[PDB]
């Protein structure tokens, strides 16, 4: 067995003034951190949120994990455990595996042992992970307002930007304005780990950022790849594991896997590592691949978020989903138009950035409408796309969530195609088709002008 650890990722130690605004600090570290994919943030010494819970009243059913490299795994995904009974099982496993007290096992050893065990055929080691536990039922690790009584120690951490319940609903997040209950992007998720439990190589939905906090326990080991090397990583994984790249029926059937970072390093892909300890944050940047495993019994909380910097990458992602025939979590254009309709109450920096993305959207929509008119589609009718459930407004060909416009025919009731796939609906001549649209070009230009007036306000 031979493992050459990847170089360390950047570690930041902000002052109270720097820490005060999470969004201003993330923008400042961005030129360094986006070159490594992941980064670590150590909060000021005196920032210590209170973690308190009853281990007997907290229940969950965990996922069973087979530890095999390049073996296909489902992204979404056995008995019931309390936080106490899971902890007893987790501690007994680690101490019996090494024949040592749980806290005396070196981190370098657990790391090299993890990579040996995933590559050995004759080893059939299985573990359990309390993964993707919803904060709605289980409750957040951070303080939340309840009508229970909270203590002054919990009061100071209720309104903090670093309390992961607040981060998505702040005015600097663009996901905050989305009316639809997406669930898996504005709400925090909880992770109860044990030795060797792991997360496979992946990127976030819509190429969003992520922020992870380790509340307590043994460290979490991470591997990260910068956003610029994403397609380079994917090509390496297509040659060595082609079975993972096949077309899937929906979002629930996403195929992911465990792969040694030294294999990526050999193929000239940049990889960085970190050991995240209790009380530390890890931030993942847009389109940054990441994977990892737990050193022992621990408790973590995580959430996705989108800044103004992300907006052009978000549009590029939806275009990439269309080429791959992959489902969207939400409509990017619907989010843009929702913010434009609330221009008078938006943050000035936000209004300025939304205005620039909207200008691109309008020019692309104008070109697409001219092309479908030249194909012989003459009839048209306005349609309120936001009222339809998502599974009722997807392109038959590319599976994109339609908002701005779509094509329908009376011969196929309920079916739709996006303006890129007009020839994929039916065998009828295009004069039988109808163009369904949310807004005319005349409705769109004053919406963008409202954003300009708000952005020019000083
Ligand atoms: O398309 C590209 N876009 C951007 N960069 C490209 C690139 N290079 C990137 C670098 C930076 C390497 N450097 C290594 C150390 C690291 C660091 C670690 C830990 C702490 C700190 Cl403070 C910093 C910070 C990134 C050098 N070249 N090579 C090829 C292609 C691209
Ligand atoms: O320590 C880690 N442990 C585990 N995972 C990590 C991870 N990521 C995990 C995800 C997936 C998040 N998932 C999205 C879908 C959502 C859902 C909604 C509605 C129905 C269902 Cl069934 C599921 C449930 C949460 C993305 N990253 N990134 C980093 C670290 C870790
Ligand atoms: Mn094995
Ligand atoms: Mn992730
Ligand atoms: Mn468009
Ligand atoms: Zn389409
Ligand atoms: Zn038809």
């Amino acid at each position: 067995s031979m493992f050459l650890p990847p170089p360390e990722c950047p570690v930041f130690e902000p002052s109270w003034e720097e820490f005060a605004d999470p969004f201003a600090f993330i923008h400042k570290i961005r030129p360094i951190a986006e070159q490594t994919g992941i980064c670590k943030v150590r909060p000021p010494p005196d920032w210590q949120p209170p973690f308190a819970c009853d281990v007997d009243k907290l229940h969950f059913t965990p996922r069973i994990q087979r530890l095999n490299e390049l073996e296909a795994q489902t992204r979404v995904k056995a008995r019931d455990y309390t936080l106490r009974t899971f902890g007893e099982m987790a501690d007994a496993f680690k101490s019996d595996y090494f024949n040592m007290p749980v806290h005396m096992v070196p981190t370098e050893l657990v790391e090299k042992e993890f990579w040996r065990l995933v590559s050995t055929i004759e080893e059939d080691v299985t573990v359990e992970y309390g993964a993707d536990i919803a904060s709605k039922e289980f409750g957040s690790g951070f303080p939340v307002r309840d009508g229970i009584k909270l203590s002054p120690e919990e009061e100071e951490y209720l309104d903090s930007g670093w309390n992961l319940n607040n981060m998505p609903v702040m005015e600097q997040s663009v996901l905050a304005h989305i009316t639809a209950d997406i669930c898996g992007m504005k709400l925090p998720w909880l992770y109860v780990g044990m030795c060797f439990s792991s997360f496979c190589w992946h990127i976030e939905d819509h190429w969003s950022y992520s922020i992870n906090y380790l509340h307590w326990g043994e460290p979490k080991t991470w591997y990260g790849v910068p956003g610029y090397a994403a397609e380079q990583l994917e090509n390496v994984m297509k040659k060595l594991a082609p079975e993972l790249f096949v077309s899937q029926p929906d979002l629930l059937h996403q195929l992911v896997t465990i792969m040694n970072p030294n294999t990526l390093m050999t193929h000239e892909v940049p990889v960085y590592r970190t050991n995240q300890c209790a009380g530390e944050f890890v931030i993942t940047f847009p389109r940054a691949y990441h994977s990892g495993f737990n050193q022992g019994f621990n408790f973590a909380e995580a959430v996705n978020f989108c800044t103004v910097d992300w907006l052009p990458l978000g549009r590029q992602c939806v275009e990439h989903y269309r080429l791959l025939h992959r489902y969207c979590v939400f409509s990017h254009d619907e989010m843009i138009c929702k913010m434009a309709s609330k221009a008078d109450v938006l943050d000035v920096v936000v209004a300025s950035t939304v205005q620039k993305d909207m200008a691109i959207m309008i020019e692309d929509e104008k070109a697409l409408r001219e092309t479908v008119r030249k194909l012989g589609v003459i009839d048209s009718e306005r349609m309120d796309f936001e009222l339809l459930p998502d599974d009722e407004r997807q392109c038959v060909k590319c599976k994109t969530t339609c908002f701005m416009s779509a094509i329908s025919c009376s011969c196929k009731p309920g079916l739709l195609v996006c303006l890129h796939h007009v020839k994929e609906l039916c065998s009828c001549p295009p004069y039988k088709y109808k163009l369904r649209y949310r807004y005319t070009l005349d409705d769109l230009y004053p919406m963008m002008n409202a954003l300009k007036l708000r952005a020019e306000s000083y």
